[PDB]
């Protein structure tokens, strides 16, 4: 729990890697070592969440290198993960399959399972928070940010609702409290997008959009889902279940054939998935 009188004396900042509610991840360089880092800045129990995060050690989760305090400000220095955004790198691929998506999901699931074993809920499981570790083709994906406890706060909840409503669970939208299920939902949503390239929830009208999410009203639309195995759909349905109790846990999703068996198809779906990714996430 390092102390700093001025955070600008340790790090020079560039720009936002991904804002949150009470939090802003900015890229920074360590003034006296020149190391590029991701800095989760927060200003206002939660320091226990952050403590535990500092002890988080997993290949698929960004290492929280250390934490800086500046009187009224905490700066979570995360390992900078510069392989690219999940969807960006899916687009860049040539050969993209369910197996790739399954291997991507397995990594997020295993990472989220880890967080859940340690009783930490992500809360902010979104593709912008899922980055490749390296620019390499085979690279592991990293959960690169965290939703801190003060995301459960109703102000943050509605901010989450107003941001990209598609990645947030039905319960969270219902102003019902966060749970480990919330993450699994988001893995389901990520899974869904990994296999078609578009949000499962996509109405032009906000009200209808929330209605879709709250009621988990999504479909595996043709043509996009035609070459996607029923196994993959089954997997998503059990993650993308409106009832958080009915929703699969990380373990249950990790034990699912599309993740643990050989049911993820080897059919190249890149052309369609990237075609849809570009059409949604520019």
């Amino acid at each position: 729990w390092k102390q700093a009188e001025d955070i600008r004396d340790i790090y020079d900042f560039r720009d936002v890697l991904g804002t949150g509610a009470f939090s802003e991840v900015i890229l920074a360089e360590d003034k006296r070592t020149q190391k590029l880092v991701a800095i989760k800045c927060i200003a206002k129990s939660m320091e226990n969440e952050i403590a535990v995060l500092h002890k988080i050690k997993h290949p698929n989760i960004v290492a929280l290198d250390d934490i800086y305090e500046s009187g009224g400000h905490l700066y979570l220095i995360m390992q900078l993960v510069s392989g690219g955004e999940l969807f960006d790198r899916i687009v860049e691929k040539g050969f993209y399959t369910e197996r790739d998506a399954s291997r991507l999901i397995f990594q997020v699931l295993d990472a989220v399972k880890y967080l859940h074993d340690l009783g930490i809920v992500h809360r902010d499981l979104k593709p912008e928070n899922l980055l490749y570790y390296s620019l390499d083709e085979d690279s592991k994906i990293m959960i690169s940010d965290f939703g801190l406890s003060k995301m459960e706060d109703p102000g943050s909840v509605l901010s989450t609702a107003c941001g990209t409503p598609g990645y947030v669970a039905p319960e969270v939208l219902a102003q019902k409290p966060y749970s480990k299920a919330v993450d699994c939902w988001s893995i389901g949503v990520i899974a869904y997008i990994l296999l078609c390239g578009y949000p499962p929830f996509y109405d032009e009208n906000d009200a209808k959009l929330f209605e879709q999410i709250l009621k988990a009203e999504y479909e595996f639309d043709s043509p996009y889902w035609d070459d996607i195995s029923d196994s993959a759909k089954d997997f998503i349905r059990h993650l993308m279940e409106k009832d958080p109790e009915k929703r699969f846990t990380c373990e249950q999703a990790l034990q699912h054939p599309w993740i643990a068996g050989d049911t993820a198809l080897d059919k190249n779906i890149h052309q369609s998935v990237s075609e849809q990714i570009k059409k949604n996430f520019a």
